[PDB]
């Protein structure tokens, strides 16, 4: 990882359980999760009525994905939510 640090780097996970992934840097600010399917542009997350979560645990940031389905295949990464690259991908058995 750069300065943005990710854990765990990949998940496969079953069909409706629960995954929860974690990412931190060493500056100050605020992290927000983004998600990319293939090569396509990172699209910022959305809570779908709560099923996709972001958390701040003191300096960790936190994205927690219930009922797990097909459109949560991809790769995920935090990047600085106002800014004046290593990511997790996630496998849907
Ligand atoms: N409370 C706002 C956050 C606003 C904010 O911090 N905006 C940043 C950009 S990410 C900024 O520097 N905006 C400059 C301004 O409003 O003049 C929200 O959740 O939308
Ligand atoms: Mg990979």
């Amino acid at each position: 990882c750069s300065q943005i640090w990710q854990h765990p780097r990949f998940a496969a996970k079953k069909r409706s359980s629960m995954v929860k992934f974690h990412c931190y840097t060493n500056h100050s600010g605020a992290l927000t999760w983004f998600r990319k399917r293939g090569s396509q542009q990172p699209q910022e997350l959305v809570s779908e009525e709560g099923r996709i979560v972001q958390t701040q645990n003191g300096s960790v940031y936190t994205l927690t994905i219930q009922n797990i389905q097909y459109e949560d295949n991809g790769i995920y990464f935090c990047k600085q939510k106002c800014d004046s690259s290593c990511g997790t991908e996630l496998l849907v058995l």
